[PDB]
């Protein structure tokens, strides 16, 4: 298909899927459970929340028009860990770890 279709079609079937695999995902698998982690402060300060099942249920549904609109989900799921934790957390190290394969895969983005 054309490159936007190329360019969704990897976003799902290769960076999702490769994050998806990367041992320090899994934090990230599923929306923030509030009540679960013990934080009732998390959605008073992250306002629009983010997942990896999220955006794999939105490349799913055909809910993005382009791959740009795909990409600012990926960073909003790693600036809201950045936001809402503190330098040195492991949650932020994993979440580091995390960016830094998706922005490998990402500088491998089909153009045509
Ligand atoms: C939401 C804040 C931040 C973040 O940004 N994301 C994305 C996050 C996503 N997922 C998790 N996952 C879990 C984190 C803690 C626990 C857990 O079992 N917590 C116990 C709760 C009861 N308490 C007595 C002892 C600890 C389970 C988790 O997943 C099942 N943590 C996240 N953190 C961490 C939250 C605490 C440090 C940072
Ligand atoms: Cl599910």
């Amino acid at each position: 298909g054309a490159a936007s279709t190329n360019q969704l079609q990897y976003l799902q079937k290769v960076v999702l899927k490769d994050l998806w695999k990367h041992s320090f995902s899994w934090p990230f698998q599923r929306p923030v459970d509030a009540v679960k982690l013990q934080l009732p402060d998390y959605y008073t300060i992250i306002k629009n929340p983010m997942d990896l099942n999220t955006i794999k249920k939105r490349l799913e549904n055909k809910y993005y028009a382009k791959a740009s609109e795909c990409i600012e989900d990926f960073n909003t799921m790693f600036s809201n860990c950045y936001l809402y934790n503190k330098p040195g957390d492991d949650i932020v190290l994993m979440a580091q770890a995390l960016e830094k394969l998706f922005m490998q895969k990402l500088s491998q983005m089909p153009q045509e």
